[PDB]
C-alpha cells in the first residue's frame, strides 16, 4: 500500500528561478517527474525527499532547494517513484529508489554534461538512505549529505507506522490496518565524503544508530562526518536553518570544488 | 474515499438465512447489502458509521444479531464508498440520506408485506443519517441514534487532536480521512444515546438536540451512558438491548 500522493503549489519561479518540468525514466521503466533548475553552474546537487513526502515538502525540501540555488549550484529535484507526480506502482522505501537516483544522474550526464561535471546529493529520511547507497554505488556522485537516514529499517518502520495506545478505541482500531536492506554493509564500501546529520529529538531514527554507521565507516573513510543536533526527524533545517546551511554549505564547498 | 472495511462473517454465522442484495440510489449509486427475512411484517435498518461498514464487529454484528433475536427483518447495506458498496466519494452524512432513502424504497417495492413498519438504528455518522431520515423519509416510523455528531466541525477537530498523537508516516496515510435544524422537523419517536466517555461527541451537545426537539416531539428520549463512542452496546450489551428493544417494541407496533 503506497502512501497518499502529496503535491505542493510552489515552483522554482517563486524562488526567482526559471525551471524545466522534466521526465526521467529509470532502468526499470518507471517515469519520474522532476524539475531541472539551471543556475549557470557546472555543478548540480540532487535533493532527495522522504517517505510519504515529495519535492515540495515545505519544512525541508523548499528550504534546501532555495539554499542550493543561493549557493550557486544547479538543482535536479524529482519525486521518488509512487510519490508526488512520479510514476511507478510501488514505493520500496529505499530499495528500488536507488534506480531513481541512478536515472537522475544518468539524465544529467546525457542531457547536461557540462552542467553536471560535479554531482552532489542531499537526502532526507528515505532520501538519506538512498543518498548513502548512491554515494557507494553511483560513481558520478562525488559527495553526499544524509539527514536522518534510517539505519535499521525494520525498527524505524515500526517507530513510524505503529501506534500502541488502545484508548480511545476508535483511533487504535482505525489506524491498526496500516501497520502491516542492510544499511550497515555500506560502511565498508563508502570512501567518499559523507555528512551524516541526526537529531536528538528524532523518534524514528536513534542517534546511536547513525552513530554506529559513522564509527564503522570512519575506519575506511577519513571524510565521513557526523553532526548530532537537537532537532526532531529531518527537521534540523527547520529548527536550526542558519547552522544547517552553514555546515552543509561548507561541506559542499569543500568537496564539490 | 476512506478505506473499505469488510468483515469475515455473514448472517449464516448468526443461523439466519440471507440474500446478498443490490440497491440503487436516486443518483444512481450501487449499494451492497444483506436482506435478512425473519418472517416479520417489520423491518429495521442498522446504519454503520464513517470509515466502517455493515460488518463492524463491536456494534453492527451485535445489533444485527439482537434485531433478529427480537424477530425483526433486517436490511443492512454499506453506505456509498464503504465496504462493498459503489460510489467513489463519501459525503460524511450529506448525500448518505439517499442511501437510506434507497433502502426504504427497496423494501417498499420488493417486500412491502415485510416492511409495513420500518425503523432505523444509526451509529455515529449513521446516527446523523437516522436523524435526517426520521425528518425526511416518511415511511420510517421511529429511530435510534447512538452517538450522533451534533456539532460536526467540533467533532472533526477532536478527531484531529488524536490524529496528532500518531507517528509521522502513519499520520501521512490517514491524513486525508481527517444538525439542530432537524430538532424542529422531527415529530416521530427518537431514542438518543450518548456516552459520558465519548471523545468525539459531548453529552452536552446531544442534550442540546434533545432539549430543542422535545419542544415539538413528545416521544424523543435521551439515554446518557458511561460508555465511549458507539460502544454503549459493547460495554453494556444487556441494558442497550433492553432499552432499544423496548423502544422498538413500543413504536414498531
Ligand atoms: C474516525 C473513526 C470513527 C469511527 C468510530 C467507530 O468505532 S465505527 C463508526
Amino acid at each position: 500500500v503506497n502512501p497518499p500522493r502529496v503535491v505542493g503549489n510552489w515552483t522554482p519561479k517563486d524562488l526567482s528561478f526559471e525551471y524545466k518540468d522534466v521526465e526521467i525514466t529509470t532502468e526499470d521503466n518507471v517515469k519520474l517527474s522532476g524539475w531541472w533548475i539551471d543556475n549557470g553552474s557546472d555543478k548540480t546537487v540532487i535533493p532527495l525527499h522522504g517517505y510519504t513526502s515529495s519535492r515540495w515538502a515545505e519544512h525541508y525540501m523548499r528550504p534546501v532547494i532555495e539554499f542550493l540555488l543561493k549557493e550557486g549550484y544547479n538543482v535536479l529535484a524529482f519525486d521518488f517513484r509512487a510519490h508526488g507526480k512520479s510514476g511507478g506502482k510501488y514505493t520500496t522505501v529505499g530499495d528500488k529508489e536507488i534506480l531513481d537516483l541512478k536515472a537522475g544522474v544518468k539524465w544529467l550526464k546525457d542531457n547536461y554534461p557540462e552542467k553536471s561535471k560535479r554531482i552532489g546529493v542531499i537526502g532526507f529520511s528515505m532520501g538519506a538512505l538512498v543518498a548513502i547507497r548512491g554515494l557507494s554505488e553511483v560513481k558520478e556522485i562525488c559527495c553526499g549529505v544524509a539527514d536522518s537516514p534510517p539505519i535499521y529499517l525494520d525498527k524505524t518502520g515500526a517507530r513510524g507506522m505503529k501506534y500502541f495506545a488502545k484508548l480511545p478505541e476508535w483511533l487504535y482500531s482505525f489506524v491498526k490496518p496500516f501497520s502491516e536492506i542492510n544499511v550497515l554493509n555500506y560502511t565498508n564500501s563508502i570512501k567518499k565524503p559523507l555528512f551524516l546529520i541526526i537529531g536528538r529529538r528524532d523518534t524514528l531514527v536513534k542517534v546511536e544508530e547513525v552513530q554506529e554507521f559513522y564509527e564503522r565507516n570512519k575506519h575506511v573513510n577519513p571524510n565521513v562526518e557526523l553532526w548530532v543536533t537537537d532537532a526532531p526527524h529531518v527537521r534540523t533545517i527547520q529548527v536550526f536553518p542558519e547552522e544547517w546551511k552553514s555546515r552543509v554549505g561548507e561541506f559542499l564547498k569543500r568537496w564539490m570544488g
